[PDB]
């Protein structure tokens, strides 16, 4: 049982792996483009006596956090153990390789997506953004007289194939303004653009929506006709944002338009009935692990209304801080001062986006502190101005 | 079709139109008991040339607000239209003379629950408190290290109507501290506990867990054996919300909990594996309807973290306000300056408690400004510190 | 956290606790006839600080083990730990103390039945019978030319109670002849002619099929009206048990006939179509665990057709023993010769009764030996001529 | 409507009424290879005036039966009358036909899978092999201390295609070493081999888990992503079964594993929780002829722990034989001595693999006698040491 990283010869191994280990796999030339994002020594191994029973890789990322500001990303993705080697520590070992090489590297957080949600906090990943599933009743939805493009629509029925780059240029838009914004490479739209595409016994033609600063992509479900999945909706207005909405609810044949949003999507408030947009379903987004504190705080941007003040944040085996923050800009020192805050490192993750309160952790005590006038002034300054949402599952 | 407050006489044909028109409806000694809280003049019945076709009535409530501030509160309930005398404008006849009585009674603000929620923001109503229902898969629910009451149990079980007295001292102690909190008066405690029972062929009995800081009401469902319904859980300190969870997830028998509860519950954060507490349904709680705009802006505290900014806020149909808002308080003039915030009265209605974020409502157009900063501003000052809950249903 | 006998005043406690624990409680009258089969001291509760927070009785009971020999038994029930007080040993404690108090007692076998399969293996306790659940397509059943009675029918419709003395000497003579067969006292058939009555929103009216050699109890389901549920059925001869099921399939109106009964049921051989009785559930029945091993071994009966053999069995922690085997008689004697059959406690109690074959529970490692030949013997011998049946639910 | 030996030409029209009559057929170059194990005159066809509206077929299959005896077998197969020509005796015609040829090719039994389980006892077969299905709950599943297999593991996870020669030697060595075991030619495993790659729209990829004495297929179900259905586990010892039930329990992204196994699998008592491995469903598998009953009962094993004894068999229409049984061994000769046990043919079937206790069937009538004592002698004597299995659908 050795850890190394894989030789040309390991990936049919790590295809077949994949294969028995995610149902969601497609085959070796969509892995061999995804293969592409991941880093020289990027990608770990588990070899037995030689077979591969276990994998783990990172690939380079660019995350958007609040201030609009992107920061180089460890994103955690095709980790598997093979079910005759369970419980071996395969995972531990393998993980703690991949963040050696990511700390040495120089990035300053890891993110994943957790296919099950017990198993990546003791890691010092944090859940860090909400995805949320509206289900429209769109037989009843009525717009508002306040909703706006209520002459002729400015949304097109396209294509996708067609106006790929139109696309592009409005998610790289939209990445770079939005916290949880993922840059999108050339090899993940030929990825998006494949399984648009009808599959012989499988999903059902997509079809785009299209507006100067937005766009929708929607397939009617393999079972249900009576139900259109928005599989992604992508705004830069809220102009565009409502039209493509006005759109959506003209799809006439259709009972139910079905999305993965975020809790504060506006869609409810755009209704004369806030309630015909109801909630099915609601799940951890990106999981974050900082991987350098005091680099990771000083990067983001806080809450303008927030007042200067001081405090002595305690990260859990992570580091202590004499953390300031003034005028939305955070500066993180070394102290040995008594911690007035304390936290496991997971918890960081979890506040570093703006998706959860302070208060909340607290009261659940994730975050210790002795002070309530601390813990407002947390919740105030790492709120996030932009609401944080989810770019793409990796 | 004449409009008018009723006599002792119309109550037996107002209880027969509840029976038609409510499913939750129980019987004349049950709604004899919550006739106690509607005031002298706080029904409206329509009759037809003289049976009832139309009732409205507002019961005396008091509801707390952001700063622990409690306000008298007209709670609309008890509407209802014959079906025989629907699209008849009964409704918007009866809620015109109720809105009336209730302003001109110095009621500053109205709430009420929607059966439907299409039907009551042409009125002024806006959602205001929000609804989750967590379901708990008990058999995968580990507490985190770091959860409080991690020696003996300082939780019992207990007989509900045994320990009214405690439940009583608990719940008004919550309902002073919350924004959404509302005094439950003797009857409604009578009714909550006679709901307590089993019912022939009905609900099963119900159990209490009681700590000295909070309790939870809790029965097995009807139907699905392996399901319990927290109907009930009033915490006043992390460490008693903490107990009575490890308790709830104590019930073995059990394969589910499920609790209504809001947003900002800490139970998720209480577990190794935060997916374990599903969201399964969400919806709007409490409606409010601001009858007075500065005598309501004027009464609730706000962020102290906010630095004092003013600004003109046009409520439509409702006046124009100069609104300086400062260390955790506002003062509210009338002004003919320039509007630079606008909204229909509802918008304010659900801003009031903190639940909705104005950036939401401003994205959706319900509420207009020309200025971003101003919007992060109201954000801000309007948040709630104190997370909002839902008292009861009435 | 005291352990002790519980006085009069402590059982109003233990309802609470039973109300709270098991949705099959009926209330205090039916709990105070069970109490009836408590011998005294045969009942420990768990006191906290006094609030009953654990309990756990056994019963007087004889059970019918193979060669129709009568063993009395110690009947385990009632067992609880309020969900306030999980994981603090005080199950692991309550059992310490009454199998200290059942084996003093001269009980040579405990049984129970359990709630949960994962938690009774670790105190010595096996399953030791099998229920099936057979749901018949009636309206395709036809009996094979070879079924018995196919002049005038031997069964009589009846009302349960007004025949209460024929279903007791049908159930005694029953219960003296199988294997599983346990005595009903008096209170016990107060209870299941109880149960037997329509419930207002409960279950329907219980109707009997009268043999002079046999019994059915049925009932039509609550909710789905085209389905008899077989609640019991007691046949003393293959007439009796063909007879009832010749006026089961006569019920015209129901689609399904359902039963809890055994693997061995002869009912698919009595149709043309041996499928259209579907074997839809399957689950283990009473517990047994052996408190004496020379005792147990020797008390029962063994199939006369295995030639005599010897062989030494080695319980882990409960004794080593040379074991005779001969003419359906056993000799069971102390020995610290070398061990051929090594097995815990509880694999003992699942071969006394006859349900599981040793060569099944060696091929888990359950039961070791490096002897083929020994493991056939020990097959033959303990097999039951007589097929192992459940007698009732404690 | 002529019944005759199928030309070249008459097997287009076959392939037609099977796609009409089987919708487990996938076509004719898979009905082609098939057809390799069909002998010469081993096909019978109904034409019409000619279309085909009738066949019958047996393919040449070696049964193993109990005492490791390997028995040349008729496999009756592709058995369809066309709904056109229902209720015309086509099937009593054709079954009348095959079984001459059968007999006088000096086939000893005969065997087949029911479509239907009232159709195959009027023939003389009788349901012979126990299917059971297993789901097993993977994630509460923990192997129980006295598991084996609990270093490294000696369990992989290959793709079935690359390891034929291995899976075909694994088998071969079950098949020889089981009661109803069959062996499965090159063509029966190019199907097996075929039927494990994905199909567009249809089944998902199989993965195999390999041991040196075992083997599993396993594919994740089409629409029930979190099932793995175990097509096949063939294991020659306990360790191999263990291990590849380690391995199975160890697909952490399941919820369930599904098996189609047999009654005496020790799966069950590989877990702490016998209950987590359920039986949810149960069914007839291979039915068995008896067409010589003196070559059949002299050709099997019997158990050696059954003292010698002599009595006199009657099978209906079938003969009446003096059986003596002794040492494992049976002698069968004609006598006119006065029969002492009497049953039909298909009963034989029944009993013949040891999977029918005779004291059931006696029970149902299926089995006349007037001695207790004969009929503890047949149970005994029938019984299986090696538990029956199913090898194949044919
Ligand atoms: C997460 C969203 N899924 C679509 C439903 C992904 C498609 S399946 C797939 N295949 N190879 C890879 C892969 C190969 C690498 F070398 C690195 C990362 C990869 N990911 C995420 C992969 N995902
Ligand atoms: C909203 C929660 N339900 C329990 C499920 C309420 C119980 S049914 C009922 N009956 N009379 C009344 C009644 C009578 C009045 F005069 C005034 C208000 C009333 N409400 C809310 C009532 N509700
Ligand atoms: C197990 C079959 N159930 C019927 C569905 C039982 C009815 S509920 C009930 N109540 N008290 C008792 C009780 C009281 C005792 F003191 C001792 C044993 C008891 N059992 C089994 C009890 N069961
Ligand atoms: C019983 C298991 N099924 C797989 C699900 C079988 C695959 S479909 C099929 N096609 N041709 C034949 C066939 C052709 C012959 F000439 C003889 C026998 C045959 N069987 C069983 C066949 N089965």
């Amino acid at each position: 049982v050795t850890l190394c990283s894989p030789t040309e010869d390991d990936w049919p191994g790590m295809f077949l792996l994949a294969a028995a280990s995610f149902t969601d796999f497609i085959g070796p030339e969509s892995a061999t483009a995804w293969r592409t994002l991941v880093p020289t020594d990027g990608a770990v191994v588990v070899r037995d006596g030689s077979e591969v029973v276990g994998m783990a890789l990172y690939m380079d990322l660019r995350l958007t956090v609040p201030g609009e500001v992107v920061l180089p990303t460890a994103g955690l993705s095709f980790v598997a153990v093979a079910p005759t080697h369970r419980r071996r520590g395969l995972l531990r070992a393998m993980c703690a390789e991949l963040h050696r090489r990511i700390a040495d590297s120089g990035y300053p957080v890891a993110a994943l997506h957790a296919s099950e949600g017990g198993i990546y906090g003791r890691f010092g990943y944090g859940p860090a953004t909400t995805l949320h599933e509206l289900t429209v009743d769109r037989r009843f939805a009525r717009f508002h007289a306040d909703a706006p493009g209520g002459g002729g629509s400015s949304v097109r029925l396209v294509r996708p194939t067609e106006h790929r780059g139109e696309f592009e240029a409005i998610y790289e838009r939209w990445r770079q303004q939005v916290p949880g914004g993922l840059l999108r490479p050339q090899v993940l739209w030929d990825e998006l653009l494949a399984e648009a595409k009808a599959a012989p016994g499988g999903d059902r033609e997509s079809f785009a929506l299209l507006h100067p600063d937005g766009y929708a992509l929607y397939r009617v479900d393999r079972t249900d006709l009576k139900l259109a999945r928005v599989s992604e909706l992508r705004a830069v207005t809220a102009d565009a944002h409502c039209a493509l909405w006005r759109a959506l609810i003209g799809l006439d044949s259709m009972e139910r338009i079905s999305i993965i949003t975020h809790p504060q999507d506006p869609l409810p408030h755009l209704l004369t009935d806030t309630r015909l947009a109801r909630t099915t379903w609601r799940q951890d987004g990106l999981w974050l692990r900082i991987m350098n504190v005091p680099a990771a705080l000083e990067a983001r941007g806080y809450a303008h209304e927030v007042g200067e003040f001081s405090t002595v944040l305690e990260v859990s085996d992570g580091g202590r801080f004499a953390l300031k923050i003034g005028d939305g800009r955070a500066r993180c020192t070394p102290t040995d001062a008594a911690a007035e805050i304390e936290m496991d490192r997971d918890v960081l993750g979890s506040l570093y986006l703006g998706a959860h309160r302070a208060s909340t952790l607290a009261a659940a005590n994730r975050l210790r502190t002795k002070d309530s006038q601390l813990l407002r002034r947390l919740d105030a300054a790492f709120a996030s101005d932009v609401p944080v949402q989810t770019a793409f599952e990796f």
